């Protein structure tokens, strides 16, 4: 299925996933489109972040979502 992945500056990025999925796949995805590596990515859906060992189903992310990609803050 499909997936929307919305960026901070306003970018929507467009992901095929399956829902069996864990968190690091589609962050790995947006490296090979973007650039932005893994350890700096925040998925945030409906207000509540996504960890790394859940999956797309874990969260009940169907067909069209809209989720929402931060950024990390600073580290040195």
């Amino acid at each position: 299925m499909q997936i929307f992945v919305k960026t901070l500056t306003g970018k929507t990025i467009t992901l095929e996933v399956e829902p069996s999925d864990t968190i690091e796949n589609v962050k790995a995805k947006i490296q090979d489109k973007e650039g932005i590596p893994p350890d700096q990515q925040r998925l945030i859906f409906a207000g509540k972040q996504l960890e790394d060992g859940r999956t797309l189903s874990d969260y009940n992310i169907q067909k069209e979502s809209t989720l929402h990609l931060v950024l990390r803050l600073r580290g040195g």
